[PDB]
């Protein structure tokens, strides 16, 4: 897998932003994690600490896993980094997101996300209070 850059157009919440990608706007998924919706409980927690990871960015790059590129929705699906740190892994470790949606082909770094889950379980993180 390689990182490819970005740049953040506008914040959406915890798994969903909007970002230009290859000049054009995008709105990105978030692979192998699910945050509450903005409705439930810890979605706004959620939705703050990815759009506050993002506006301390310097850099945002996208990186593609090796199968399906776009979902049904028409979004991007990528893991994200905001200089050098991983947004998906950063949620999981926080107890704000949970492993989800490990689909066969498109979860690279599904142990990485699942041994940060277990340290935040183990916490009793947020989600996981
Ligand atoms: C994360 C992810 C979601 N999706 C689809 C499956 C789910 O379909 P349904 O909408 O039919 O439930 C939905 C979950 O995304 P959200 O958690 O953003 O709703 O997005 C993928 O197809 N591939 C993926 O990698
Ligand atoms: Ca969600």
């Amino acid at each position: 897998l390689h990182k490819e850059p970005a740049t953040l157009i506008k914040a959406i919440d915890g798994d969903t932003v909007k970002l230009m990608y290859k000049g054009q706007p995008m709105t990105f998924r978030l692979l192998l994690v699910d945050t509450p919706e903005f409705n439930e409980k810890y979605g706004p927690e959620a939705s703050a600490f990815t759009k506050k990871m993002h506006e301390n960015a310097k850099k945002i790059e996208v990186e593609f896993d090796k199968g399906q590129r776009t979902d049904k929705y028409g979004r991007g699906l990528a893991y994200e980094y905001a200089d050098g740190k991983m947004v998906n892994e950063a949620l999981v470790r926080q107890g704000l997101a949970k492993v989800a949606y490990v689909y066969k082909g498109n979860n690279t770094h599904e142990q990485l996300l699942r041994k940060a889950e277990a340290q935040a379980k183990k916490e009793k993180l947020n989600i996981w209070s």
